[PDB]
C-alpha cells in the first residue's frame, strides 16, 4: 500500500523490508526513496535523525508511534510528513497532526521482512501455538537480554521464516545468554552457533577445522537443518561435506548414539555451526 | 493526502467531505469514490454496510475506529481494506490486519484512551521492546478467549501504560482462562487476581482473609507492584500491611524461599491481591 503525503508517495512494503528493524527506526525520505536511518540506542531514533540529518521539507518513516518530545523535534524541524507503524505508547502523532505536519499510521496485513543476522551466535526455535508470534517471542527476548546488560540484533521470522527468531549477540558472552534464555524459555528449542558467516568451502573447511573439530567428543554425527537453500541443498549434502572435513581428520561418527552432535544451519548462502553434547 | 490499498487510491479529504459525520459513518469505496453510506443508530455503522450492501474486494473509511465485532463481519465478508479516522476505543484494526485486510489510520485526534478495568481477574504484562503494541497483543487475547467460549473484557494500556493489558472475565471461569492464557501464550507474564477492587483497608483485610489466607503454604512473601499510586504509597507499604494481615492470624513469613508468593496490583484505588506457588 502506497501513501501520498507533502510531495511525494511512499511505498510502505518497500520501506518497511528495506529499513533495519533491530530496534525502532527512523528513515528520512526524499521523492519516496530513503536517504537517511537512524536506529534508537539511549537516543530515540527520530532525535537522531533530526540532529544528525536535514529534515526540513520531507517524509519521516518510523517503525513506531513518536514519543511527544519527538514529535516535538520533528515539527520544529519542518518534517511534513510522517508514517508511522501502529505500535507503541507515543502520543507524538496527536501532536503532529495539531502542528500542521501530514500523519498517516499504516498496518501492513503481510510480515514485515525482517533480515537474518549477520553472525548466528543463538537460533531459538518453537512451535505449534497458533496465537503465538515470532515478534512476542522476540519481545520476551529482548526483554530478558537487555534486562541483564547484553547487547543483540534480534530477528524474529527472518524471511518470514515462521517459528523462528535469531540472536546476534554484540556485547557480552553468547553463552551466558544461551543459558539465561534456556532457563526461561522452558519449551523452546535454543541452539548455540559457534561459526556462522557466508563462506566458501575451502573457508568453511579450514573453519571447522579451527573451531568446532577440537570441541569434539567421538563419536560425533552431524546434523543439518536447511532453513533456505543456497550453500547448501539438503541436508545430506552438508552433513556428508562437514562429516567427511572432520571424519577424515580423523574423527568417528555414529548416527545412532554420538556422544558429539554437529548441528548445522543453513539460510540461503549463510551456514552456521555449533557442537551439542 | 491520498492513500492507495486494495488497488484503490482513496483521496482522504474529498471522501471525508462527502460523509456525514452525525454518527460514525461507514461509506462503501469503489475507485475509489463513494458508493454507498450507512450511519449509526442502535446497530454499529460498518455492520449496517456489511449487511445492507456488497463489501467483496472494496475498500471501507469509517470514522472512527472499528470494534471487534464489525471487524470480524468487514473481514469475513470479503473488504479487502479499511481507512478510518483516529478516535474511539475500536481494536478491530489489529484484528483486521492479521486477517488480510490492509487498514490505515488517517487525521489521528485521540489515542485509544482505555480506563483500567473495574474488576482486575487477569493481568497479562510484557517488558519494553520495539517488537510489539498492547492492542494487538489484547486482539489476539480476544480472539483466543472468544474463540473457546470465554467472554471478557480487555483494556491494553489502560491510562496508556506501557506493557499492559487488563482482562476482567464476564462469562466461563477466570482460572480456566489462565490456564489457556499460558498454554496458548507461554511467552508472556500472566497472573490472577482472586480479589481486585475499590476498598478501605478493612474490606481490604477482610477481603484477604476470605479469599487469601486460606490458600497460603507456609511460609509466604509478599510482592507488590505500584503502577500508579493511590490506595497505597509504594509497594513496601502494600507489603508492609499485607503482611501483617496474614502474620496477624498465625501465617509465617520467609521473604528468603517462600512456598507462596502473594502478589499485588496497585493502581489508583483499586488494589488486587493473588497468591502464586513457589
Ligand atoms: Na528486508
Ligand atoms: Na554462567
Ligand atoms: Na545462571
Ligand atoms: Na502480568
Ligand atoms: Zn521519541
Ligand atoms: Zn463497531
Amino acid at each position: 500500500m502506497k501513501v501520498s503525503l507533502a510531495g511525494q508517495t511512499v511505498d510502505v512494503k518497500k520501506i518497511l523490508n528495506e529499513i533495519p528493524k533491530r530496534t525502532v527506526t527512523a528513515a528520512l525520505l526524499e521523492g519516496g526513496e530513503i536517504v537517511a536511518v537512524e536506529e534508537a540506542d539511549d537516543e530515540h531514533a527520530e532525535r537522531k535523525l533530526v540532529r544528525r540529518h536535514d529534515v526540513e521539507g520531507k517524509v519521516v518513516f518510523v517503525t513506531a508511534r513518536p514519543c511527544l518530545y519527538c514529535a516535538r523535534e520533528l515539527a520544529e524541524a519542518g518534517v511534513a510528513g510522517v508514517v508511522y507503524l501502529g505500535r507503541g505508547r507515543g502520543l507524538g502523532p496527536y501532536y503532529l497532526a495539531r502542528s500542521g505536519v501530514e500523519v498517516v499510521e499504516v498496518h501492513p496485513d503481510e510480515p514485515l521482512g525482517y533480515d537474518p543476522v549477520d553472525r548466528l551466535d543463538v537460533l531459538l526455535t518453537f512451535g505449534g501455538n497458533p496465537y503465538l508470534t515470532e515478534e512476542d517471542v522476540a519481545a520476551r527476548v529482548y526483554c530478558l537480554l537487555t534486562g541483564r546488560g547484553f547487547d543483540a540484533d534480534i530477528a524474529p521470522a527472518p524471511e518470514n521464516l515462521s517459528g523462528r527468531v535469531e540472536i546476534m549477540v554484540t556485547r557480552g558472552d553468547p553463552d551466558e545468554a544461551v543459558e539465561l534464555l534456556k532457563e526461561e524459555l522452558p519449551v523452546f528449542r535454543i541452539r548455540r552457533f559457534l561459526i556462522s558467516g557466508e563462506f566458501d568451502r575451502d573457508e568453511l573447511r579450514e573453519r571447522i577445522l579451527e573451531d568446532i573439530e577440537p570441541r569434539i567428543l567421538d563419536p560425533f554425527a552431524v546434523r543439518a537443518r536447511i532453513a533456505r537453500a543456497g550453500a547448501f541443498s539438503s541436508s545430506r549434502e552438508a552433513e556428508v561435506f562437514i562429516g567427511d572435513v572432520l571424519t577424515s581428520v580423523g574423527r568417528e561418527v555414529n548416527l545412532n548414539d554420538p556422544r558429539t552432535v554437529v548441528t548445522v544451519d543453513v539460510l540461503g548462502p549463510r551456514v552456521s555451526v555449533g557442537v551439542e553434547k
